[PDB]
């Protein structure tokens, strides 16, 4: 167009050849500088070699390296003994901060053992855990970003009490680094486990219900001490996890972050009677590691309650009913399972079941129920830990 | 056995080949630098070719200001290297007095870096330090006022030997400026640290019990080479610090003047006897790596004295008493601990203890005493240096 000041060319303007040459020269100079730096480093190394360092003349590895290597192996066998060895032999200073730096570096250390050690209730270990989380720089990171760093540094212990200590230290550190984001440490803690469950949900194929961004927003309603967190904040967390699962060190495929299942379920099932083997359709609620069943969805009181403590599942083929499994106690063959139910007259009595045979409406519902029940049983101490924590999260109005 | 931290050596340097290699590397580096310079020249030529001088460009370039700024930048990263750059660029003269004036003005200089440089043991640095203190006028100022002035000029280094050199230089200067105020340099030095400790005690919220003027006065009994300083002088110093904490430049909230804590302890505990296994309530005082115990808080004469050198402490189970710990000699198992105590007849005799078992009224107090005793045993180099000066402050030679 007849105008002025308009290139109407490419996205870039015209370059001049001399300028390009100058740029190339600058690059060359930079390379030369780098080379010089490398040479200087080499010279320094040579000087160190020249210098008298105490050791013996023939040596495959050196004194410091050899001693630290054995100390790391000692740590992996028994963290308390390893730390002690390193301190005694002046390979590591005695303060919680120095020990924490050693653990954070984590060179040649088993990260499961790191987790076992940091999760101990001893006063020294508690102080190391504090310094350990202080080595994680959480300022200006969203909660997932901080979790990614933290969960690279160690492997979560199996003991519910130990998991609690470490996630409490994490949540407290996050909130101090990011003040005003969450109303309480409890909020941060519970949301953290919501993120961990979402990781399992979205990335483990054994989980069929893949929550949407909107669904995850709804699930965390009232988490902020009764209030709701910003929808944008929850979306960023959801999308980060969706895009990339938690990367776990020394991953055995058995990690909590990958196998944190929802232990709760509701729905219709048929159940076979105890002494009298009649099939009845009942509304079932799995909650608090118990299977509650009701005659009608509108009933206030359950028809019966089956504690899942000490039970396991076996699939069975039934002559009449499809998609069957049994709950049974593998330790007490032929013995009645501890449970309660209501008779026709309203009397609450003990159940007469050696086994509970259950039939699901579809193969898919069978698999869902067995997963939920197994999950509920297998991680009960941990779900209990979260439940007692969530109660203090809810506020009383 | 144990090996000494600093080792002695005989001058030997069999690394002729290595040295030669280093020299070769240096030569290569020099060549690289020359090449870089050539490249820069070429770039300049290219720039000239690019530019057409219709006139000359008016952008103020100032080589002298650039060198000044460069020198400061260098100093703040490495004080020795910044000072050498300024000298080579004719912006600073090379005498200790000239370097001292440069640091004393400290224009755009990091005050922590100034302290790092002044504290060094080098012959040149020692001379700079003396000239640096000479540029401070302490005449007609009291010790707090002189300390306010001095502590504006630099930040105290962390190392005990460096602090000592700087505070010795200060105390010497103060006493020359104000003759007759203190009977010795030692008196001035120790009182300076009493003032610093007071600043910490009054102004650091971590110190619970704030000293009164009268506590500060009595704490300093005998400091003037065996005699007391004027009551009103000590009161004036106390009142000045109480009214205004030391103002520290570039303060990070972790300055020595704010964190100079008193580790000495006192309290009632129950102790088990030696030959005769009776439990006695005794008033304990821990100071200068020794545990004293008394019948009454008002006694000057202790019931016993237990030097902590060569001892260790461990928590112990007792059949009857809770919250117990034990002093024992880790290196000589079963050996009687060197101590003295008084008998009912007034004799002083050696103790008969292989261990000193002591019961605290709470688990918390047991933990506190153990921590304090362990800290005493591990020692603190600067606490010890102050202790030494306090011992030399003496009435008669
Ligand atoms: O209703 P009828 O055909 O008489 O049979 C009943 C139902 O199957 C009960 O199920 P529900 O309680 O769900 O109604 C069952 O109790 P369980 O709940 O213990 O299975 C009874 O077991 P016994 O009481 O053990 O015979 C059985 O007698
Ligand atoms: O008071 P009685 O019951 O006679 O028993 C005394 C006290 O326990 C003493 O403690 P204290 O000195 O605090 O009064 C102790 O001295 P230690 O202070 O050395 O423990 C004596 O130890 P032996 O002297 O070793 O028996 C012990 O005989």
């Amino acid at each position: 167009m007849g105008h002025h000041h308009h290139h109407h060319g490419s996205p870039e303007d015209l370059s001049l050849e001399e300028r390009e040459e100058l740029l190339d020269i600058r690059r060359r100079k930079k390379e030369l500088i780098d080379d010089i730096e490398r040479l200087k480093y080499e010279i320094a190394e040579v000087m160190t070699e020249i210098d008298n360092l105490t050791s013996v003349e023939e040596s495959k590895y050196t004194q410091r390296n050899a001693q630290i290597a054995m100390g790391r192996k000692k740590f992996n066998m028994d963290p308390k003994k390893g730390i002690q060895f390193l301190i005694e032999n002046d390979l590591l200073q005695s303060s919680p901060e120095d020990v924490a730096q050693f653990l954070y570096k984590g060179e040649g250390l088993n990260k499961t053992v790191i987790g076992d050690y940091l999760g101990e209730r001893d006063d020294f270990n508690i102080k190391v855990l504090q310094a350990f989380v202080e080595l994680h720089e959480f300022a200006d990171l969203n909660l997932v970003q901080a979790l990614r760093q933290f969960l690279w540094s160690f492997r979560l212990p199996g003991e519910a009490q130990k998991i609690d200590r470490m996630m409490e230290a994490f949540a407290s550190r996050y909130c101090l680094c990011n003040p005003g984001v969450f109303q309480s440490t409890d909020t941060c803690y519970v949301l953290s486990f919501a993120i961990i469950m979402l990781n399992t949900s979205l990335h483990n194929h054994n989980v069929r219900d893949k929550p949407t961004a909107e669904r995850f927003i709804t699930m965390n309603r009232g988490i902020n001490e009764g209030g709701d967190l910003p929808e944008e904040l929850l979306r960023n967390l959801y999308e980060s996890i969706k895009n990339e699962p938690f990367k776990i060190p020394e991953d055995d495929g058995n990690d909590l972050t990958y196998t944190f299942f929802n232990p709760d379920r509701e729905g219709w099932l048929l159940k076979l009677g105890g002494r009298v083997k009649t099939w009845k359709r009942r509304w079932f609620i799995l909650t608090d590691n118990c299977l509650y069943y009701f005659e009608y969805t509108t009933d206030k009181e359950p028809r019966g309650i089956i504690p899942l403590e000490n039970l396991s599942i076996r699939e069975v083929e039934d002559p009449r009913k499809p998609n069957c499994f049994e709950l049974y106690n593998p330790s007490h063959k032929g013995q009645v399972i501890k449970a309660c139910k209501t008779e026709a007259d309203g009397r609450v009595v003990e159940g007469n079941h050696v086994v509970y045979r259950i039939s699901a409406p579809s193969p898919e519902e069978k698999e869902e129920w067995m997963k939920s029940i197994k999950a509920s049983i297998s991680r009960d101490p941990f779900y209990d830990m979260l439940a007692t924590r969530k109660r203090r999260i809810a506020n009383k109005k």
